[PDB]
Parts: C-alpha cells; structure tokens; sequence
C-alpha cells in the first residue's frame, strides 16, 4: 500500500535555502537555553518550561492547548500536562512532530537530559519560529494538511520503567484522542478515501524526536509503514550532502545519520499507545542510545553543535517538503 498522500521532491531552490543556518545559530541557542535545566515533573522549573512552550507557540499564532491531568505513580499522585500546539486546527490531517518535556528524576542528582529531550524541543520550537512566514501562508491554502507539535508530559519513569510507570502524558492523549469522535463531513478537506472516526485518526502521522544532539547518531526505520516518510529523510541527507551544506570535521566526507536499512529493534516511547491505535510512526532515535544516555553527563557541554545543525538542516527540508512550503 502507498502513502496516502502524493511526496513531491522539494526544488533545489528551497533544498538551497533550508540547508544554510548561518549567524539562527544564536537563535537556535536562546531556544534550547531555557530547556538547559531540570525539568522534573511536578516543580517550578517545568511549570516554566511548559509556560515558556505555550507562550513561544501563542506568540505564533498557533492554538495552544494544555492537556492537564493527574495521574498516579510510585511516587504518589502527580501532576501532568502535556502541550500540544496546532497551527491550522481546522485542517483535517495533521503532520504531527513530537518529543517530550519532562526530565527524569535520577537518583545520583541534578539530570538536565541535554539530549533527552531537551534538544528535541528546542528543535521542534525553533522549526515553527524559523519557518514561521512559509508556514502561515501554508495554513491559507485551505488543503486539509497542518503541521502540529506536541510536547508530551512523564514520558519518563519515575522507578522502574513498566507498562503502567512510564509513559503518562502519551497514554492519556493517545486514549482522550481516541475516544474523542468526529467524522470528515465536520473537518476542512480531507483527503478521498480517508477513513475518520475520532480525533487520533487525523494524525497523518507522528514523527517522535528523542535522544538528539550528540555526535553521529544513527537512525533506522524503525516501521515498515512510514518506510515512503523515513525514505524522504534518507533521501533530503544526501541532497544537502551532495550540496556541500552539512558540517563535517574535514573535506569530502558526509553524514550518513539515516541508514537505508532497517533494523529489528524495538523501542519503548511515547509513540506506543499511538501505534495501537495505527498511527503510523516515525521514530527518529539513534540505535544505539548515546553513551551519556541516563547519566549525569546527559549535558549541556556534551551535545555536539555540529551534528545538531546538520539535524535541523534536514529537517526544516523535511517539514518543507512535506507540506511542501
Ligand atoms: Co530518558
Ligand atoms: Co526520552
């Protein structure tokens, strides 16, 4: 079966711009400075993380929800608000880019989870800034297609990472979009032959950022559904390759983060309750995990600058081309 919606290539000219930063480095870095610090579930610094997602998307012009809730854990009852922010919310197919924004509580001390995921949000955060003009013209067109971010809420464990400790934020919006009915007759555009029976069923399909920003990381597809999807990441590296437009130590080599394999792992993530209820799934997470993964030194001065502006390189072209900007 073949992608629902027709993937055309993205002209050079816009290749060209997508792939040149240049001095948006400094603004990339004001971003992902105010996720540089503890962001445990429940305190003050992740209420004004959270306070800093929404006012940022607000200030946009997207519509911001808060997904509040409270929920139960092995350290008693907490706290958990997930954002999810949508551009054109009339739209009825959303490309969905997501991460999560809580930090985990680690036993040994103060954890800032540099790339886990602070990284992430700040990426998804600086896509919307960055291409915020191509995007608000996007959203006149009246095609049916919307870009929308969501920062999940306790993707962590707070113990021992388990069905029912981990995960909480994702669990509960994948089972409220789930059983929050609608129909296509109430949506703008939807495509032919599409089958739309709840709010989950608009998410075309969800792209989950984890555990970015250290040095070469390599990716797979993970899911042979999003195989059309995760090609065109294969295939946006090596036009900026050939291109001469990513970063790399010395002359004439190239990045190659998106392997054209695939790869029999499997990956506990905030996609899981997504992927029972068929939402295709493109988890864009290194294999293996980062050294620094779960240590204190997931941190500031480990990340590797290089490689992350050579991941937001391909993937402004990636949302570009997708909804094709
Ligand atoms: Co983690
Ligand atoms: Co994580």
């Amino acid at each position: 079966l073949k992608w629902p919606r027709d993937l055309r290539p993205l002209a050079h000219h816009d290749l060209l711009y997508m792939g040149q930063i240049s001095e948006d480095r400094g603004d990339f870095n004001a971003t992902l400075r105010n996720f540089l610090v503890p962001r445990v579930v429940g305190s003050q610094k992740h209420r004004e993380v959270r306070e800093f997602i929404v006012r940022s998307l607000k200030d946009l012009d997207w519509d911001v929800e808060e997904d509040c809730f409270d929920g139960q854990t092995p350290h008693g009852i907490k706290p958990f608000c997930n954002v999810i922010a949508t551009l054109n919310p009339s739209a009825c197919h959303r490309l969905v880019l997501a991460c999560h924004y809580d930090s985990l509580l680690h036993k040994e001390g103060t954890f800032i989870g540099a790339t886990d995921s602070a990284v992430p949000c700040a990426q998804l955060l600086y896509l919307a800034r960055s291409l915020n003009g191509k995007l608000q013209n996007q959203k006149t067109r009246g095609d049916g297609l919307t870009l929308q971010l969501v920062f999940f809420d306790g993707e962590e464990a707070f113990e021992r990472w388990s069905s029912h400790d981990s995960l909480y934020g994702s669990r509960h919006l994948a089972q409220k979009w789930h059983e929050d009915r609608t129909s296509a007759e109430r949506l703008e555009s939807c495509l032919e032959r599409s089958e739309i029976a709840n709010q989950i069923d608009r998410m075309e399909v969800m792209v989950l950022l984890d555990l970015l920003g250290a040095e070469n990381p390599r990716f797979y597809s993970y899911f042979g559904e999003t195989q059309p999807v995760y090609r065109r990441l294969v295939n946006i590296e090596s036009r900026l390759n050939d291109a001469g437009l990513m970063e790399l130590p010395r002359r004439r080599r190239r990045t190659n983060y998106f392997s054209n394999s695939s790869t029999v792992g499997f990956i506990e993530d905030d996609h899981i309750p997504f992927l029972k209820r068929s939402v295709p799934i493109v988890h864009i997470i290194p294999s293996p995990f980062p050294d620094v993964w779960h240590t204190l030194d997931d941190n500031e001065q480990n990340l590797h600058h290089p490689t992350i502006s050579n991941l937001n390189k391909i993937f402004k072209a990636f949302v570009s081309e997708y909804l094709q900007l």
